[PDB]
């Protein structure tokens, strides 16, 4: 589809818009300067320790202040990129939203044809939200980890002759990897495809022909069909986590590999002393960091293109001028005017459908006081004209005069403004009696506004309202009456008096009393008063003067009401004629279930807990390995790297084995658990009495959808919920035991700068202070009004009350937008916290670590082992549940019903 360039994008961005966005370009590339130079000086200083292992405190201050500095740089950098970003966006968003609403109400009817008004409100809704979400953050950190990775290569420019060029030659490696792998995970993807298509078939048969299955009572092979299934959907859903989990692992071990492939060349390099180990440590810490950083970019990746294909959207809409703009300044706009309005010849269709000639030979006159109706079958072409006489759509052929001058030269605010129409079934809008009578015109007085109310007869009413005016209307007018709705419609189109009035089936769909009283309304009204009243009710045709038949957009007959009967035309015939009680479920009772596959559950377990196990070896063998690199006894420390990159590579099979016999038993386990649930659901359901599903909660559709989607969650969740915990519980306890052993005084620091830094983390993003609720509830709030208006929109023309109705949408987005500024505000001092706690954290550990080997307690080694397990488990805890416990609850409370 057409997606528009980034030039394009950023098209409504003002000087200071532009000053914005500048400032945080350089904001954001001076970041992901930063990271690189992060892991530059992260290099450095494990060089320094390496030479150190064997100059220690003046050294360690310096690298301590380097590393505050950039904490400190890095707080500021990210701090203001946020910061600035979401203010550009916030300005961005909201001229977005102003000139859409301008473009919007000033497009004519034909556009809203066109596109239906739902999907007006998904764009308007989503696609703002898309826009805005793209542009504040994620377009910064995209610039920014391109950044990042330009200056990885520029500085393994600097010295990486040949690590940079065996890291390029890993990317063919890696890429067969990545391919082959995907080769059979999208034939995968089809078989399993296969596989839940046979399993929603049964699924479906049986719940929407349910009542057929109670009355051929034939569950027996319909039950043993369905546990078939099942069992095939088991044999194939096994293999499919067992190839996934083995992807998984290959992925790890390729890691692995060329983890242990760039050692062993760093090797060859310090026995050819042709690159120091520390050099070759920092080209490959930050190579490694460059290309993640480049990998995990995708998400932000799709971001910006959801983002430039809304974009795209919403400046198609905003550059689709009309052929006609309400707001035009152009025009005669007399000072006064007679009333006659004669149409001849009218020739419309419509954008969407232009291919059948609805309307042809219109050739009707009104003269100022006189009563001329309008009678035909449905859809005539009645309030086609309606529509062309407010300039909705322009007459390819006829004529439009109004007392010597067409709408045509007429300017349109002008024309609109006094002219009056009434729709077949007219809405109110969403807002009180008073402003719902202030929409009559601006320039209105209490006095007036009583006066006016009283002359459609509303008098009725009034003493009746709790707080006369200011009643408040009620939600969807819930509190209101046809006959009064009609009231009210008719004295806010009276209170301006507007010098034509186009009735267009405004007197139907009522009750005895109320077509009384708008018959009487009407008639009042009809005080010298030209009249073209397009009605279903007998009354008011009779008295009206003159009558026109109307067939197809066709003239038929015109006159006095006598003629209609007598040619019997149109007249005649007109004439004739789930979330709430989620109790919480004992977890005892939820990994219950699992009877049968207690040995599966073990051993899961055992694997879960040796991958756990494994990444502690990683951080230690690390550590051994900067140790040997530490001293040069260059025979000894060649053999023992080659030794150590053999074991990385043992770490790679290791855990590549692991993941296979986990994934293949957890998968075995919750598969089985899945068709255990399913059984025992049909089951029960096949229980349940027929009233039992009848509810609106017990749809076929949302049930179905119950089943796959609940079994899928709780098959992944309750294997891979307790698989994680007990990975990351291990993960845990032998950093601290390591830890503790080695100190329990840099312990603690490290322990304690790990929870601040996770309390401070991920939950801060979304989740504290408390703006998302209020925030969010405003803007669908706003968003709501704004869809009123939009589907309302004749009504909102015949008002001419365009330009206010967006200013009280502007006046509701004010708060709202006060509340973004706000939360980008919060967003940008809780990231640029969170990012500059790593570094300071940094500092401190390691100078910790110092002090104690002043005190001899512990080594350089057992610092890094510290700092990198520890640091390593906090990664590894990333790695749901809540939904996994109310799915269970669901079955279990639908199971145990009796």
């Amino acid at each position: 589809l057409p997606m528009v360039g980034p030039l394009a994008l950023f098209r409504f961005a003002d000087g200071k818009d532009i000053v914005l966005i500048f400032m945080g370009t350089v904001m954001s590339v001076a970041h992901g300067a930063v990271l690189p130079l992060m892991c530059i000086v992260f290099g450095d200083m494990t060089d320094s320790f390496i030479k150190d292992s064997m100059t220690l405190q003046e050294d360690m201050q310096s690298f301590a202040i380097y590393y505050s500095i950039m904490g400190f740089v890095v707080l500021v950098a990210a701090y203001m990129q946020v910061s600035f970003w979401a203010l550009a966006a916030g300005r961005q968003v909201r001229r977005i939203r102003k000139l859409f609403f301008h473009r919007i109400m000033q497009q004519d009817i034909g556009w809203f044809d066109v596109n239906e008004t739902g999907e007006l409100n998904t764009r308007l809704t989503d696609d703002v939200y898309k826009i805005q979400e793209g542009i504040g953050d994620k377009v910064g950190m995209l610039i920014q980890a391109f950044s990042t990775f330009i200056t990885s290569f520029i500085i393994g420019f600097v010295k990486g002759w040949k690590l940079t060029l065996v890291i390029l030659a890993v990317s063919p490696a890696l890429g067969i990897s990545a391919a082959i792998f995907g080769k059979v995970l999208t034939n995968f993807t089809a078989k399993e495809q296969t596989a839940y298509a046979k399993a929603g078939a049964v699924a479906e048969e049986v719940l929407s022909a349910i009542r057929t299955v109670f009355a051929f009572s034939g569950q027996d092979r319909e039950i043993k069909r369905y546990h078939k299934n099942l069992e095939d959907a088991k044999n194939m859903g096994i293999k499919k986590a067992i190839s996934a989990n083995i992807a998984m692992g290959f992925t790890f071990l390729m890691i692995y590999l060329s983890y242990a492939l760039a050692f062993w060349y760093g090797s060859i390099l310090i026995m050819s002393k042709e690159y120091t180990i520390g050099t070759v440590l920092t080209v490959f810490f930050v190579v490694l960091i460059g290309a993640f950083t480049m990998g995990q970019t995708s998400p932000n990746i799709q971001s910006f293109a959801s983002a430039r294909g809304a974009a795209h959207k919403v400046y198609s809409i905003i550059d689709n001028q009309p052929c006609i703009d309400s707001y035009s300044d152009a025009g005669f706009k007399p000072d006064s005017i007679k009333g006659n309005i004669e149409f001849r010849n009218i020739h419309f269709n419509y954008p969407s459908r232009p291919d059948v000639k609805i309307l042809n030979n219109m050739s009707l006159s009104v003269k100022s006081g006189q009563t001329i109706a309008l009678v035909g079958s449905s859809g005539c072409g009645k309030s086609t004209t309606i529509q062309l006489l407010q300039r909705f759509y322009d007459p390819q052929e006829g004529s439009v005069s109004i007392d010597t001058h067409d709408i045509r030269s007429l300017n349109v605010r002008y024309l609109r403004e006094m002219i009056g129409v009434v729709s077949q079934e007219p809405i109110l809008f969403a807002t009180t009696i008073a402003e719902n009578i202030k929409y009559g015109r601006p320039d209105v007085t209490q006095q007036e506004i009583e006066q006016a109310a009283k002359e459609a007869n509303a008098y009725d009413f009034i003493m009746n309202l709790p707080d006369k005016f200011e009643t408040l209307v009620g939600d969807r007018g819930t509190q209101m009456s046809g006959g009064q709705k009609q009231r009210i419609a008719i004295a806010r189109a009276l209170v301006r008096n507007p010098k034509i009035l186009l009735l267009d089936e405004a007197t139907s769909a009522l009750d005895a009393e109320s077509e009384t009283i708008v018959q009487a309304a009407l008639d009042k009204v009809r005080l010298g008063r030209t009249t073209i009243v397009v009605a279903h009710r007998l009354s008011t045709i009779r008295n009206a003067d003159v009558i026109a038949g109307f067939h197809k957009g066709d003239v038929i007959e015109l006159g006095t009401h006598s003629q209609l009967m007598e040619k019997q035309g149109v007249y005649y015939t007109l004439v004739t004629m789930e979330d709430e009680n989620v109790p919480p479920v004992s977890f005892l009772k939820v990994m219950r279930l699992n009877l049968s596959e207690w040995p599966y559950m073990a051993l899961g377990t055992f694997c879960a807990i040796i991958n756990g196990m494994m990444q502690p070896l990683f951080a230690v063998i690390f550590s051994k390995i900067i140790a040997v690199f530490a001293e040069p006894n260059q025979e000894i420390v060649r053999q023992k790297s080659e030794f150590f990159s053999l074991m990385f590579a043992a770490i790679g099979g290791v855990t590549f084995v692991t993941m296979f016999l986990q994934g293949f038993c957890f998968g075995k386990s919750g598969e089985l658990l899945t068709l255990k649930l399913r059984l025992g659901a049909f089951k029960s359901m096949m229980r349940q009495d027929l009233g039992w599903f009848d509810n609106p909660k017990n749809s076929v559709g949302a049930l179905t959808t119950r089943l796959a989607t609940d079994a899928a969650q709780v098959q992944g969740a309750t294997g891979v919920r307790m698989a994680t915990l007990a990975q990351n519980i291990a993960n845990l306890g032998t950093s601290i035991i390591i830890s503790f052993v080695y100190g329990w005084e840099l312990t603690l620091l490290i322990l304690s700068v790990v929870p601040i830094m996770a309390v401070a983390g991920s939950v801060q993003m979304q989740l504290l202070a408390g703006h998302a609720a209020e925030d969010k509830k405003e803007l669908e709030k706003a968003g709501k009004i704004a869809t009123e208006a939009i589907e309302n929109i004749r009504t909102v023309a015949s008002l001419t009350r365009e330009p206010k109705f967006e200013s009280l949408y502007q006046e509701n987005l004010h708060v709202p937008y006060k509340n973004s500024q706000k939360k980008a505000h919060v967003y940008g001092f809780t990231f640029s916290f969170s990012q500059a706690m790593i570094y300071f954290a940094y500092a401190g550990c390691f100078r910790f670590g110092a002090w104690l080997i002043k005190e001899g307690r512990m080594d350089a080694e057992g610092v890094y082992l510290v700092i990198s397990a520890v640091l390593f488990g906090a990664m590894a805890v990333g790695e749901n549940y809540a939904k996994a416990k109310m799915s269970a609850s669901h079955l279990m409370m639908l199971m145990n019903r009796e």
